[PDB]
C-alpha cells in the first residue's frame, strides 16, 4: 500500500507536522543524524555545503535525528537545533527525533528499507546513512554510514537532471 515518500507525515524538529508532500519534484538525501559522533563534523559540513550549491537546482536534505547508535543523539530537539545551526549553519531541514530501526521505527524508515534492502539484512547499520530519492518520490539509493555525501554528488547529479 506504500508507494512515494510524499504519502508519510513526519514532525520538523520545531514540532510541527509537515507532510512530505513538500519534496513534490525534488530530489531528496535522506539522512539519519547525530550530534555527538566522531563522523558528525564531516557529514554535516558536506551536507551544508552540497545543500548551499544544490538547492537552487532541486536538492532537499533531510535530516533525522536518531539516538539507536552508540546513544549518541541524546539530547532534545531545541538543544540538537541549537548545536547544528551554531556548528554547522544548518540551512537544509532538520526534523525531530526518530527510531530508524525495530517495531517503532517511522514509517518512513519501514518504507526506505523496504525499497532499498541492506547488506546481510536491512537494518540501518550506523549513524549517517543516506537515501537518495527521485523527482516522483521513488527511493532509488542507499548508501553505507561511512559513504561522504561528496561520493553521492554524482548521483544526484543524475537525478537533477531528470525530469
Amino acid at each position: 500500500s506504500w508507494n512515494s515518500i510524499y504519502e508519510f507525515t513526519v514532525k520538523d524538529i520545531n514540532g510541527v507536522d509537515v507532510s512530505l508532500e513538500k519534496y513534490r519534484g525534488h530530489v531528496c538525501l535522506i539522512v539519519n543524524v547525530a550530534c555527538k559522533s566522531g563522523a558528525t563534523d564531516k557529514n554535516y559540513r558536506q551536507l551544508q555545503e552540497m545543500h548551499t550549491r544544490l538547492v537552487g537546482k532541486g536538492l532537499r536534505i533531510l535530516a533525522f535525528p536518531c539516538n539507536q547508535f552508540g546513544g549518541q543523539e541524546p539530547w532534545a530537539e531545541a538543544e540538537i537545533k541549537k548545536f547544528v545551526t551554531e556548528k554547522y549553519g544548518v540551512q537544509f531541514d532538520m526534523f525531530s527525533k526518530i527510531k530508524v530501526n525495530g517495531s517503532d521505527a517511522d514509517d518512513l524508515y519501514k518504507f526506505l528499507k523496504s525499497r532499498q534492502h541492506g547488506t546481510l539484512t536491512n537494518n540501518i547499520k550506523w549513524n549517517f546513512s543516506k537515501f537518495l530519492v527521485d523527482r516522483q518520490g521513488q527511493p532509488v539509493k542507499r548508501y553505507s554510514p561511512t559513504t561522504a555525501p561528496y561520493d553521492i554528488e554524482g548521483d544526484i547529479m543524475e537525478l537533477l537532471e531528470k525530469k
